[PDB]
């Protein structure tokens, strides 16, 4: 997250860290045993870390659980990042408490102008790299599809939407990938991609979770 602020400890119970030796992507807990993330965050072996704030220090509220099954969307396109969404089943159900809980699925697509909360342990700089130990937060509005397409001519598909500021300065970034975009208490998006980070006229592009509600429900029911 570039230009954001440090979130209050455990204030985003649904935020998870995907770890493969080190943190590499974010995710969202939507059920005791299921996490939503980005398909480009796929890896053969993944440990899901819940209840985290400072990813380098043991705080006492963490829950480390290995993934038993990783399901990328059938139509995921590695080249265009179309349908960039993935489901992760935990080997065991997470213990739900005050610092670890789930986020709801959207009941309608994101509306332009809506303020959302994006979070992660991703890069905090537009140039160079500075990965934070503590979870970062950013409040940003959903942009119109018009503005989104204008920023990325011929690269925006039906599964994508933009959130951020055209003036730049505030945006998600590398390793925030797979993380949540929550608006009005619902998971509206998944951090997917963008050109640079917080650059002018290059807002973040996110996967529209609403388009996959049925797929998520069916896939989970068939693998639980
Ligand atoms: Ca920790």
């Amino acid at each position: 997250i570039v230009g954001g602020y440090t979130c209050e400890e455990n204030s985003l119970p649904y935020q998870v860290s995907l770890n493969s030796g080190s943190h590499f992507c974010g995710g969202s807990l939507i059920s005791e045993q299921w996490v939503v993330s980005a398909a480009h965050c796929y890896k053969t072996r993944i440990q899901v870390r819940l209840g985290e704030h400072n990813i380098k220090v043991l705080e006492g509220n963490e829950q480390f659980i290995n993934a038993v099954k990783i399901i990328r969307h059938p139509k995921y396109n590695r080249d265009t990042l179309d349908n960039d969404i993935m489901l992760i089943k935990l080997s065991s159900p997470a213990v739900i408490n005050a610092r670890v809980s789930t986020i709801s699925l959207p009941t309608a697509p994101p509306a332009a102008g809506t303020e959302c909360l994006i979070s992660g342990w991703g890069n905090t700089l537009s140039f160079g790299a500075d990965y934070p130990d503590e979870l970062k937060c950013l409040d940003a509005p959903v942009l119109t599809q018009a503005e989104c397409k204008a920023s990325y001519p011929g690269k925006i598909t039906n599964s994508m939407f933009c959130v951020g500021f055209l003036e730049g300065g505030k945006d998600s970034c590398q390793r925030d990938s797979g993380g949540p975009v929550v608006c009005n208490g619902q998971l509206q998006g998944v951090v997917s991609w963008g050109h640079g980070c917080a650059w002018k006229n290059r807002p973040g592009v996110y996967t529209k979770v609403y388009n996959y509600v049925d797929w998520i429900k069916d896939t989970i029911a068939a693998n639980s």
